[PDB]
């Protein structure tokens, strides 16, 4: 019944390519993860595209609760319901000394949030973390329930395939 076919499945993890409108409409999932920030201020990248999608109910239901007490740590997420679209706003780390520990935390919050996640690969946008490093942590942490992962570009799709080949 799923409209968009995964370009790759590895163990419990299925990989899709599309923009936000494409994956929200084509993929079966309980909630989508927004790769976000402390004040929840949507740039900028996937966060923008999601807020355009919403719109911008995401930013409004945002702050709101940021807002209500009162800002979000690296990460740690804030679920919002935008119509029939549940958005789990997760703060991934910036590149840095503690990026692997904070990446572990972020994916662990995703994995422990009830339902099938649709997540991007955290922090490999302007945060500067290598896609393959964030994907390594994603697979290590998200190792039981089914999880769906999306990327946008043909470059990203190749990096995912090559990394998964090496496994």
């Amino acid at each position: 019944k799923e409209k968009l076919n995964a370009f790759l499945v590895h163990d419990n993890v299925a990989f899709y390519q599309g923009d936000v409108d494409t994956v929200v409409n084509g993929v079966d999932f309980d909630f989508i993860v927004n790769a976000a920030n402390e004040n929840l201020a949507h740039g900028g990248g996937l966060a923008k595209a999601l807020d355009v999608y919403t719109k911008g109910k995401l930013q409004r239901l945002s702050k709101e609760h940021i807002g209500l007490a009162g800002k979000v740590k690296v990460g740690t997420g804030v679920m919002v319901e935008c119509d029939s679209l549940r958005i789990f706003n997760v703060v991934g780390p910036r590149k840095g000394k503690h990026e692997r520990d904070l990446l572990i935390k972020a994916y662990n919050t995703i994995n422990n949030e009830q339902g099938t996640p649709l997540t991007p690969i955290l922090s490999c946008g302007i945060f500067g973390i290598k896609l393959e490093t964030s994907l390594e942590v994603l697979l290590d942490v998200c190792n039981t329930k089914e999880v769906k992962v999306f990327v946008y570009t043909d470059t990203e799709v190749c990096k995912v395939k090559d990394f998964v080949s090496g496994l």
